């Protein structure tokens, strides 16, 4: 059984940022376009008995005062005075500015992210689903007290919290152009959940880390060499990232053998993201990095949550959305899912113009150093924490 986060309030929520508009609603719809909806479980986001349970869920990762001063934020925001000096300087401390301004939703938005990923890591603990895919969730940036990359509630930290929580160990795989940094730093003590980002890395590129600092820092305390980390240069194609990662990710797995595998898959490494730094495909023959990535992932045949993320390209990210959905049904169910190559008629067609194709408009020594570094930290996190596993047949996989 495949799962996917879906509702009626949960859509118009997902789609109630300024940032993001309606990429959700795009990303649902091309997937139903594609007759998938039938073979999928709709997982309904969690919902709270009373506000004080939200509050206990929500503080489980982050902070009471930014969460008082996020719902603050919403209040401000559905009335037509402008913010006090007092307000304004409250915000400014748990960074609700800038990238992460207020807005009439932004709460209940957030909230929804958090309802969606709890209740997709829910019903793989029932066992119900042996995948669920929530769209509407995969921010990793947000931290403890602190908005961040256009992310205000860690949706991916209180889904890890609620598995690790059900020995259990996690394997957090980040796919997206940016470093996975409010996941890692969560479970920067724990070495039951392994962090695991591949991202680009370059001097002024957000965030700073997952790259050398001022050493290559993996974990602290029980924690350390528990935080794996790939920083990419620009223009890395799909092979190239998919032979940077695949020995990394199946070297993980038979090191770690997690009880589940959380996936972030934002869609910035696109060659059509507005970034335009990685060259990344949704390609399906030439196969693209992210489709390579989850179908090695799901061979594993492992629990696994797969989210959203970045992809400022919406009909691009809903494009390839809709292919690691159909691939997860195939890999999962057993069962072909033939897609056309043409985009299907729905309400937003006019969007995927002026060709109206399911592939992107697109025409396509350094790791082997950190391929060494990583099977090396591989190596000290086995020893440390005790896990037999044979060298060589890991040490063969590079
Ligand atoms: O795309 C992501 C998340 S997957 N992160 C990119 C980093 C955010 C960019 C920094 C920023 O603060 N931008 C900004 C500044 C002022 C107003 C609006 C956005
Ligand atoms: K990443
Ligand atoms: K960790
Ligand atoms: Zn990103």
């Amino acid at each position: 059984s495949v799962g996917i986060v879906y509702g009626d309030q949960y859509r118009q929520l997902c789609c109630s940022s300024p940032k993001f508009g309606d990429r959700y609603a795009l990303v649902m719809d091309l997937i139903n376009a594609y007759k998938l909806i039938p073979e999928l479980s709709r997982v309904p986001p969690l919902q709270w008995d009373s506000p004080s349970r939200m509050y206990e869920a929500v503080t489980a990762f982050h902070s009471t005062e930014y969460v008082d001063a996020l719902k603050k934020l919403q209040m401000l925001h559905c009335e037509e005075k402008e913010l006090t000096a007092d307000d304004e300087l409250l915000m400014d401390s748990f960074s609700l500015n800038y990238d992460c301004p207020g807005f009439p939703s932004v709460f209940d938005y957030s909230l929804a992210a958090v309802q969606g990923s709890l209740a997709a890591a829910s019903a793989l603990i029932c066992r119900h689903c042996e995948v669920v895919i929530n769209w509407g969730g995969g921010w990793h940036h947000a931290k403890r007290s602190e908005a961040s990359g256009f992310c205000y509630l860690n949706d991916i930290v209180l889904a890890i919290h609620r598995l690790v929580s059900s020995q259990t160990r996690v394997l957090y795989v980040d796919l997206d152009l940016h470093h996975g940094d409010g996941v890692e730093e969560a479970f920067w003590y724990s070495p039951r959940v392994v962090t695991f980002s591949v991202h680009h890395a370059s001097p002024g590129f957000f965030p700073g880390t997952g790259t050398w600092n001022m050493i290559f820092l993996n974990g602290a305390g029980r924690g350390r060499f528990s935080a794996f980390n790939l920083p990419l240069e620009e223009g890395i194609n799909d092979l190239d990232w998919s032979n940077a990662i695949g020995p990394i990710l199946d070297s993980l797995n038979i090191v770690i053998q997690p009880s589940y595998v959380v996936v972030q898959c934002g869609a910035d490494c696109l060659a059509t993201d507005p970034h335009r730094i990685f060259r990344l495909t949704n390609f399906y023959p030439s196969l693209s990095g992210y489709l390579y990535a989850i179908k090695k992932i799901l061979s594993w045949k492992v629990p696994t949550l797969i989210l959203g993320g970045g992809g400022y390209n919406f009909p691009d990210t809903a494009r390839l959305w809709t292919r690691v959905t159909a691939l997860t049904i195939e890999e999962v169910k057993g069962k072909k899912m033939t897609i056309s190559p043409e985009i299907p008629e729905h309400s937003y067609f006019s969007r995927y113009g002026p060709d109206f194709e399911l592939d992107i408009d697109y025409f396509p020594d350094s790791i082997q150093k950190h391929h060494r570094r990583i099977l090396e930290q591989l190596r000290n996190y086995a020893d440390l924490n005790k896990l037999i596993y044979d060298y060589d047949q890991v040490y063969q996989l590079y």
